[PDB]
Order: structure tokens, then C-alpha cells, then sequence
């Protein structure tokens, strides 16, 4: 196996990085328009094309959008959520499933996880201290305007939900958010929500916004100190980042380094920044 594309060279918004201990590699799976693209990797360093993870049948329930694929491994098998939408139905995120880590997925259910009454995106799977599955996910501003988090609870198959979704929080409690315009809305982005559990059981999540400051995207973070994923969340007032770079989620590499991936700058020339991150004062 040859692996000959340079991680520099890499052009692809939303990069969630899968490190399979089974396999013994790193897969990034990516919008690739209107299909799920796989590459994979020994070392984060050099990637070797491994074709398309996910194509949607005529049948699927969305055919439009295929945003910001995470890939995650649960108990055997590998889960793809991504982000679709289709003629008459609300976008949302759904979740399709693979015996292997580079696809292909099939969908687990032909329908959105997110509410069908809601306009979502930027689902994602947090494993809480018992071992149970939790939803993310992002209520989407242009309907909101304030944007929204929401978690809730999913079923141990990751089919279907449990309870009502739980607001988190609406983007406009960071200090440091800033409203933009667009489709004649104006107001406060909620992408990407992503949780990392401390090893105290303290929470931390990464999400990303615009900043009043100057307008760029950026990862801010949020800290629940309860242990509890509904909170409260404490919004931290700096962003990690100011180099215009989003859509982040954290993961320890094969040497158990902790590192965060995520996308900049946030237009024309969008790539993965896959860097060591460290946790201090209970926080990033
Ligand atoms: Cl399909
Ligand atoms: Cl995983
Ligand atoms: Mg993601
Ligand atoms: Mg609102």
C-alpha cells in the first residue's frame, strides 16, 4: 500500500479524523459532493484514496447536501452521521451503518435521527461515563436565528431517540459569537457541537461560530462541570483559534496524544489542521 497525498495537500472542510485500533488506521471521511469520499492513513501525515464510503440509492431519504461526515466505532461496527436533506423534508442528520471503517454504509434507518419538525445539522455521538450514546446536534439559525445545541439520548442501536431533545444553549451566550447575515436573517451560528469527557468526569465541548471581533469562524469551548451532559454549560470567553478555522473535534492518536482536527481558513482554501492540544485548568 502506497500512501501518496500529503496532509497539506488536502482540500475539505470538517475533518473528523477515525482512529481504528482494529485496523490499526486513521480514516477521514469527507463531503466529496454529493458522496462520502475515504482517505486513510498510518500517521496523519500521508493518505492513501480508499474510494467512496457512502453513494446514496435513488431511495434514500436525502439526497442533497451530504455535510460534515463523523465516523465513529460502537460496538463492532462503524457509524457514519452526516448531514442531508431532500424536496419536502427538513434537513437533518441521519446515520448509516458499516461492518468496516472505510464503508460501505448503508442507512440504519431511511430517516433523519433529528427532529423531522426542525431544520438540523451537524449531528454527532458522544459516549457518556456508563457507556451510553448521546446525540448532538445543531438547531440551524436561519430558522432559529439564535442558533441552538440540543442533546438527547439515544437508543443502545442508535436507531431512534429517547425523551424530548434538551436545549444546551442558543450561540449568542459565548461573549465572543457575533451575529452574521445571510438569506435576509441576521443572527448567531451554531455549528459542530463535539463533548470530551475529562478524566475528573468534568465535560468539555467544542463548537464553532463567527466572532464579533473580526468575523471569523472559530472553535470555542464550553465546560460542564456538573458531569451532566445537559449542563450547565459555561461558556469560555476566548476562541482557541483566531486563524479563521472551525468545525473541530478532539481524538488521541495511536500513542494516546491527545489532538484536534478541524478545518481552515473557512473559505476558498479550506484544509485539515491536525495539531496536539492540551487540556489546562480544566479547560483547551
Ligand atoms: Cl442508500
Ligand atoms: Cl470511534
Ligand atoms: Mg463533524
Ligand atoms: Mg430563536
Amino acid at each position: 500500500e502506497s500512501f501518496t497525498i500529503p496532509v497539506s495537500s488536502l482540500r475539505l472542510r470538517d475533518p473528523f479524523i477515525l482512529v481504528d485500533k482494529k485496523t490499526s488506521m486513521y480514516y477521514l471521511h469527507f463531503n466529496n459532493n454529493l458522496k462520502i469520499r475515504v482517505y486513510k492513513s498510518k500517521d496523519l501525515s500521508t493518505w492513501k484514496d480508499e474510494g467512496y464510503s457512502f453513494i446514496a440509492k435513488s431511495d434514500f431519504w436525502g439526497q442533497q447536501d451530504f455535510w460534515a461526515p463523523d465516523v465513529y466505532e460502537y460496538e463492532g461496527r462503524y457509524y457514519l452521521f452526516t448531514t442531508f436533506s431532500n424536496a419536502g423534508v427538513k434537513r437533518g442528520t441521519s446515520i448509516l451503518v458499516s461492518d468496516s471503517p472505510k464503508g460501505p454504509f448503508t442507512p440504519l434507518v431511511n430517516k433523519a435521527i433529528t427532529p423531522s419538525g426542525w431544520m438540523c445539522l451537524d449531528g454527532s455521538l458522544y459516549i457518556d461515563k456508563e457507556g451510553n450514546p448521546w446525540l448532538l446536534f445543531c438547531r440551524e439559525w436561519l430558522e432559529t436565528i439564535d442558533g441552538e445545541i440540543y442533546a438527547q439520548r439515544l437508543a443502545k442501536d442508535l436507531k431512534t431517540t429517547e425523551g424530548d431533545p434538551y436545549l444546551l444553549f442558543k450561540a449568542s451566550e459565548a461573549p465572543w459569537v457575533g451575529s452574521i447575515t445571510s438569506s435576509g436573517v441576521t443572527g448567531n451560528v451554531t455549528d459542530a457541537p463535539f463533548i470530551y469527557r475529562l478524566d475528573d468526569g468534568k465535560l468539555i465541548m467544542l463548537w464553532s461560530s463567527f466572532r464579533k471581533t473580526d468575523g471569523k469562524y472559530a472553535i470555542g469551548q464550553a465546560v460542564s462541570a456538573s458531569g451532566n451532559v445537559l449542563g450547565p454549560w459555561v461558556q469560555e470567553p476566548e476562541t482557541l483559534n483566531s486563524d479563521d478555522g472551525g468545525h473541530a473535534m478532539v481524538f488521541k492518536d495511536l500513542k494516546g496524544r491527545l489532538m484536534i482536527s478541524y478545518h481552515a481558513p473557512n473559505s476558498q482554501t479550506e484544509h485539515p489542521v491536525i495539531t496536539p492540544i492540551y487540556i489546562k485548568d480544566g479547560k483547551f
